[PDB]
């Protein structure tokens, strides 16, 4: 089990990621692989993401 994008502080509904805002950790169930912090960046959440959860594909708008 793989490294996960997980919010290091509450990141609110429609804001756009920024690197200050995704840790990586080792986390059950998996959400988006930690290897696309960089290209998260920019990408908007659709939804608040309290500290500590996992970021999944379904909070990010036009992510695939």
């Amino acid at each position: 089990n793989k490294a996960s994008v997980v919010a290091n502080q509450l990141i609110p509904i429609n804001t756009a990621l920024t690197l200050i805002m995704m840790k990586a950790e080792v986390v059950t169930p998996m959400g988006i692989p930690a290897e696309e912090i960089p290209k998260l960046v920019g990408m908007q959440v659709n939804r608040a993401v309290p500290l500590g959860t996992t970021l999944m594909p379904d909070m990010v708008k036009n992510y695939e």
